[PDB]
This record gives structure tokens, C-alpha cells and sequence, in this order.
């Protein structure tokens, strides 16, 4: 019942900022088996017929969050990137709302690629917005995702090893650096 | 105060299970980044003049500890491999321990196993004693180890994407299938 996302782009399309080999295996093989095991874990229980956002928003940790939490995020991750987006920095209500909460774009940067780098283990730096408009970062541990604090996902930054060991290994914050160049922000405005 | 352990081996001494580049990365990059880390954090706390193992027994979570298990953690996993161990399997009272509490050194294998597998994210599958001698196989989340619940480690396996993906990518099973045969079970003995 749930499917692969199909990637907008060629996987090799985000070269040089993200390889070809990742794409392989982050896309390939990691979201893969979330989707597999999503697709086994549902089967007689409640969360059969479910979207992820609803299992997300709803199941206690254990391994359908998990993997619930995994599809939903790279879902969101793939499709926020293009190989060579039309702008670099976000505009209409998104720009003037980062402008108002971070003090500039430049600075919502600054801060975001700090959370990134500073998430222990496996996780997400995420940008969302509340229900009243305010947006905030917040370090998702491992496969949670801002639905399950009622929050609705803008960006998303997956700090796994997996999403840059084999390009970067240990230099995560080098990996981070380059992640703006691909950032599509048109579809990323449109998720407020 | 904190120092590399010396390595009982060469960066390339456990190939072919572990590759020379992952002990180079895992080693020389992330064990002294860890390291690095302590040593930047404990001046000026009630940690300064503690082991490493007293931080991990007595420290909440946060920087510290993160830092301290994982200074731990790697040292014990470090020092616990050989390239060509005599015996592939535990003897004498580490040997009887494993036939009691898991019935044979096989299930002890399997139970480990599946242990290491099932850990969702970052962390550790960790082998230790209590204080009545019985032996517990532990999920330490993150940077994790036993002795914070006054468990004394014996044997743990890494399962932090870094351990293994520039040789095994997603495949973390196929990596642990072949941690055995670098055990060097001398040591591990010595530590119950
Ligand atoms: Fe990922
Ligand atoms: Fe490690």
C-alpha cells in the first residue's frame, strides 16, 4: 500500500553536491526499506489504511513510528531539493515570516546549520511552523518528525550518517554547508 | 587529562572484516574528535580529575556524557578485537556464564545478533555482568554504556552507521555476521 516516491530529478542530478552513490543508497536501498518494512508492519493493526503523516501524528515510539516517521521525512527531503533551483533564498510569506522569527535569512542559516551539526546520533533538523504561524527548528532524534508535536514540516536536514558518510564521512558540517545550493524553495514555501 | 588508547594493532590489522579506511575514519577521526570533545568540556565541572568511567557512572545526559560513553564505548571496542584471535569462542567462567544465562555461546550469538539489528538509529549492543555474575545483552541508545546502570561491559558492538558503512553501507546484518571472527576472547575474559 505504500510506494516510493518518485525522485523529480535523475539520481545523479544533485552532483557535485550530493552523489550519485548516496542517492543509490539513501533513495535505493534506505527509504526502500522503510517503505518494505512500513508495507509489513501494518498488516493487523489499526494502522492498516493509514497515511504516514496520520501514523505520525498518532503512534508511541516503536518500530511503525519509526518507519512511518522515515518515509514521511525522506519523502519530504527528496522532494525539497532540485538540482538547480531558481532561487536561493525563500520569498512571499515564508521570507517575511524567517525575517521576523530568525532576523534574516542569513541568520535562520547560521542557526539551522548549527542545530544540524549539533544533533547527537541519527536524526533531523527540521524548520516547521505552528498553527498560528510561527515557525521553529527543532532536532528530531532518529525517525520522529514535527507532525507528532502537531507542528506542520517546512525543511528538513537528515543528519544519519547515511546521508553523507560516504561523501563526507565524518565532516558532517562540510555535508550541511552545501545543502542550500539545492534547496528548491518553491516547494518548500508551499508546505506553510 | 583524556588520551587515545594506543591500538593493539595496525589501522590495517583487521582487514578483511574491517576495512584499514573505517579504522582510520573511526578510529583517528571520531574516537578523537570524542576525546577531543571531554577534554574541552570537563575543565571546571564536578568531572574534572574523573575517568572517563566514573563520568559515564555518574553524569545526566548531555554533552559529557554523549562524549564520555562514546570515549568508553570505542576504548572497550577498540582494545575487545585481534586480527587472528586463538579461539573463536569464550572459555572458562565467561564460557560457563554465556552456556547458563543463554543456554549456549550460539543462542548467546543469535540473541546478540538480533540485538545489534533491531537497535533503530545510533547506539550500541552491549554484553555485561551484574553483581551476582548473571550477563545481560543491553540496547544502549546514542553514546550509552552499561556501566551507567552499574552493569560492568564485557563486549559491545557498535552499530553507528559509521562502524560499517564505507564497507557495508545499509547492510549493518552482513557487518555483524562478521565481528566474531576478530573477537579476541582473551581479553573479553579478562574483563568479567
Ligand atoms: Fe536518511
Ligand atoms: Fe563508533
Amino acid at each position: 500500500m505504500y510506494e516510493m516516491p518518485k525522485l523529480p530529478y535523475a539520481n545523479n542530478a544533485l552532483e557535485p553536491v550530493i552523489s550519485q552513490q548516496t542517492i543509490d543508497y539513501h533513495y535505493g536501498k534506505h527509504l526502500q526499506t522503510y517503505v518494505n518494512n512500513l508495507n509489513s508492519l501494518v498488516p493487523g493493526t489499526e494502522y492498516e489504511g493509514k497515511t504516514v503523516e496520520a501514523i505520525v501524528a498518532s503512534a508511541p515510539d516503536g518500530a511503525i513510528f519509526n518507519n512511518a516517521g522515515q518515509v514521511l521525512n525522506h519523502t519530504l527531503y527528496f522532494l525539497q531539493f532540485a538540482p538547480k533551483p531558481a532561487k536561493n533564498e525563500p520569498a512571499g510569506k515564508l521570507g517575511e515570516a524567517i525575517k521576523r522569527d530568525f532576523g534574516s535569512f542569513e541568520n535562520f542559516k547560521k542557526e539551522f546549520n548549527a542545530a544540524s551539526v549539533g544533533l547527537f546520533g541519527s536524526g533531523w533538523a527540521w524548520l516547521s511552523v505552528d498553527k498560528d504561524g510561527k515557525l521553529h527548528i527543532t532536532k528530531e532524534p532518529n525517525g520522529s518528525n514535527p507532525v507528532r508535536a502537531g507542528l506542520k514540516p517546512l525543511l528538513g536536514f537528515d543528519v544519519w550518517e547515511h546521508a553523507y558518510y560516504l561523501d563526507y564521512q565524518n565532516r558532517r558540517a562540510d555535508h550541511v554547508n552545501k545543502l542550500w545550493e539545492i534547496i528548491d524553495w518553491d516547494v518548500v514555501e508551499k508546505r506553510l
